[PDB]
């Protein structure tokens, strides 16, 4: 797919059998999703965005489908205002920016 | 170009006569630049992201040169940790996300 940017680049993701909406975000290093349950252990992480730092739960090697493409990697869970797919998983689905 | 996402997609921009580095950010609705002076009128705005909100100055009809391509639109100025080129200007340079 070729996604233009006149609207937010929102896609359907599937994580834990659940469909969610997420933003494809080239300005995010990491993928951050709103509070949900994920399996296994987590490790702490602080991430810094526009407004300041937040604490998140880091889950590694999580299976996630993004716009129909399978990825397996790190998912951060915390109080983000929107689910964002960051570069760690955009690279796994082969995404590039083009102009 | 085609920009891969293994690393942050940073580019050189020219704005208000100044060269700056900025992140090409599909997750940003609007372009946000670190504190600088710009000509003309402005109005206050609050914009929110992970960590919460910051107060910015909204300037309209600002020209920016992005990676050699000129674009005009709104630029927000304030205490952002990173300069970001958001969708409002990415569209004008014909940027797309492809996978
Ligand atoms: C959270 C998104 C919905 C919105 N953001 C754009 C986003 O790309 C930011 C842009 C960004 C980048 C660095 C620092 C602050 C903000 N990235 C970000 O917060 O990423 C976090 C998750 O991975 C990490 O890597 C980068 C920081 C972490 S935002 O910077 O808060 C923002 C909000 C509104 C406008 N107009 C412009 C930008
Ligand atoms: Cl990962
Ligand atoms: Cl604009
Ligand atoms: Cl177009
Ligand atoms: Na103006």
């Amino acid at each position: 797919p070729q996604i233009t940017l006149w609207k937010r680049p929102l896609v359907t993701i599937k994580i834990g059998g659940q469909l969610k909406e997420a933003l494809l975000d080239t300005g995010a290093d990491d993928t951050v999703i709103e509070e949900m349950s994920l399996p296994g252990r987590w490790k702490p992480k602080m991430i810094g965005g526009i407004g300041g730092f937040i604490k998140v739960r880091q889950y590694d090697q999580i299976i996630i489908e993004i716009a129909g493409h399978k990825a397996i990697g790190t998912v951060l869970v915390g109080p983000t205002p929107v689910n964002v797919i960051g570069r760690n998983l955009l690279t796994q689905i082969g995404a590039t920016l083009n102009f």
